[PDB]
């Protein structure tokens, strides 16, 4: 129906598969610590799965009026990111044994980041979308700024790299400037999401930290 | 007005009453541990009270189009369950001193469970409602799978038993197949809710664990 | 456009400024404890900033039908208060080293307080708005009831005093009786909000507790 359906069906399948893989691997885990990393890392694609599926079916899609057009906005991504991004930071934070003080900074900057992104997404005055983008981007840079040694270091690098593309994709995509069509937009986010969650989780869960 | 009002007024009264009872009983509690069980167990009907009331008044009711009809859906139940179900699992988890790792699995599976139930409830393609039902049901079975010795054992049994009816009621009720009318549906959930919260709480709070 | 814009622009600027001040001051903080108070206290105006801005721009404003009129309701305040009020109680609670049991009572009573306030705000039957007001007010009195020695004592007093005006303002404002216009209403909340967050935070962060 919608040309981007194939990328949504595919992300659904890969988050679906990735969840099951992590579930099965986390069986045989007595370790308090590993228990924690496993619950976190399996929850991330499990949530992604549900929101890829809601997008695949018409549910996590709405039409937002701006620039003289009704524009198709996938709101379900923010509902995913709202929980999946703090869990990933929490994976990193527990890894290096961050202070409560620092987790709350990361987690709270993270909610502001995707909170303001959602507002950007649904804002009906074109110009103001970019104000909300700018604010969310500044909350992202705070997180990067704030962001065993070896796998943390690797995981942080992957994070810094993949997370940074998201505002770039949103900015040039249908949420922002409309220069890259929803189609390739949805592919781009698909590859990003699977790498930041299943990829990130493979790295983390097969590692000894 | 609506034939099911009497069951909503009644659940409101019983959650209202149950909250006050637990409040009054929790006075004279110096114990850190008991403090924790009391705050949890009193919060559960206090939230239920507000959502029984929002349903009683027209607020937590919307009309969802599917199957060629506009169908009356009580969305306020999910807003209740979203917080009340993790608190009940938390009562059980603290009881047996579960790992952080395991609480996060329970709590996160619980949010997916009622998260997907809400989507099921509001989904406008009849067939897809049942996909969302199936996913939520599978998250429920995970929780049951994951789920002093004596009161835990009793409390777990009550939980396993009453929680399992909910998807059955939803499936045959107005959310699903429309074979049991909203009326008796609302009665059924009423009895279930009061038993899983006030009943569960009586058992737990009068016990010595 | 809207006469109350000047108070929204102003609250935006002061929450904006207050956030930056606290950020800059929290640099050079190695202390686990102070780390915690700083993350909490900086998050509070950072969130307020975003919701003052959403209100300034048309976003956090909706029209609710009651009393034969469509009434302008600023829903974005509840989205602010939902997170900012538990963080402030958490500042107080950590200050005096409250039990987990007591934090959960405070935090959960706090969510019910602003939860029911939101319902009040959007309720389309005039009379019922005041039922929801009454319930939220009773959850507030519970919190006050439940609510180093010196700065706690000072901070508690400020809290008791400023928080208590909010239901008074809502009751006489456009949410309730419509006796005080939105204009002065927005000014009143503006002064209250800046005092309860930036004022409260100055007191707390310059203090040695
Ligand atoms: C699994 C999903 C991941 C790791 C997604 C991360 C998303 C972000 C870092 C999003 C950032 C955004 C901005 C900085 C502004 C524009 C809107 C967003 C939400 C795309
Ligand atoms: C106090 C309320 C309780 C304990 C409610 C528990 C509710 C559930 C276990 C609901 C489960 C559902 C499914 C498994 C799928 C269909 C939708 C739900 C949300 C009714
Ligand atoms: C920074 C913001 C603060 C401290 C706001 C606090 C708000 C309240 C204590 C609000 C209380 C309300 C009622 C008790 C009933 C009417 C609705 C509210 C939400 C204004
Ligand atoms: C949106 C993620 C924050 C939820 C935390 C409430 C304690
Ligand atoms: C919906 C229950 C989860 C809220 C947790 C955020 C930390
Ligand atoms: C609304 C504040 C509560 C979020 C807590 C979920 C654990």
């Amino acid at each position: 129906g919608r040309p981007e359906w194939i990328w949504l069906a595919l992300g659904t399948a890969l988050m679906g598969l990735g969840t099951l893989y992590f579930l099965v691997k986390g069986m045989g885990v007595s370790d308090p610590d590993a228990k924690k990393f496993y619950a976190i890392t399996t929850l991330v694609p499990a949530i992604a799965f549900t929101m890829y599926l809601s997008m695949l079916l018409g549910y996590g899609l709405t039409m937002v009026p701006f620039g003289g057009e009704q524009n198709p906005i996938y709101w379900a991504r923010y509902a995913d990111w709202l929980f999946t991004t703090p869990l990933l930071l929490l994976d990193l934070a527990l890894l290096v044994d961050a202070d409560q003080g620092t987790i709350l900074a990361l987690v709270g900057a993270d909610g502001i980041m995707i909170g303001t992104g959602l507002v950007g997404a649904l804002t009906k005055v074109y110009s103001y979308r970019f104000v909300w983008w700018a604010i969310s981007t500044a909350a992202m840079l705070y997180i990067l700024y704030v962001l065993v040694a070896s796998t943390f270091k690797v995981l942080r690098n992957v994070t810094v790299v993949l997370w940074s593309a998201y505002p770039v994709v949103w900015l040039i995509g249908s949420e922002g400037a409309g220069i890259v069509p929803l189609n390739i937009e949805t592919l781009l986010f698909m590859v990003l999401d699977v790498s930041a969650k299943v990829g990130f989780g493979l790295i983390l869960l097969r590692s000894r930290a």
